[PDB]
């Protein structure tokens, strides 16, 4: 068998954005408590966790745009 | 009394032109006579004429856009 595979996609994509401006932005929250107890902690094979935490993230990007291709070929025997 | 004035235009304008061909042009007019008599001729405070001529103008731009802005902020007292 004389297998014979041509994979030739064209791609001509945009993925744009604009914006005129950002403007203001105020992210004030107030304060907060995380109270966790335990004692034992006991962590094997392939786990990542997070114990107790507070995030304040702003995040504003001028665009944030994202464009993820995946070109997967599997060929067996 | 304080005056506070803030100027802030935003500007993403597109002024374009895609052509794919311009194409045979033939200027090809007849010729002509001007005959323009005169003797006296007092020019005076911001004057500029022309006093007989003959053009064979061909303005071909591929592309001839324009954009003409202006901004003016007059301040008084």
């Amino acid at each position: 068998g004389s297998v014979q595979i041509v994979y030739k996609p064209v791609d001509l994509s945009k993925v744009t954005s604009k914006c005129g401006s950002l403007g203001n932005i105020h992210h004030k929250p107030g304060g907060g408590q995380v109270e966790v107890k335990s004692e034992k902690l006991d962590f094997k094979d392939r786990v990542q966790s997070k114990i107790g935490s507070l995030d304040n993230i702003t995040h504003v990007p001028g665009g944030g745009n994202k464009k993820i291709e995946t070109h997967k070929l599997t060929f067996r025997e």
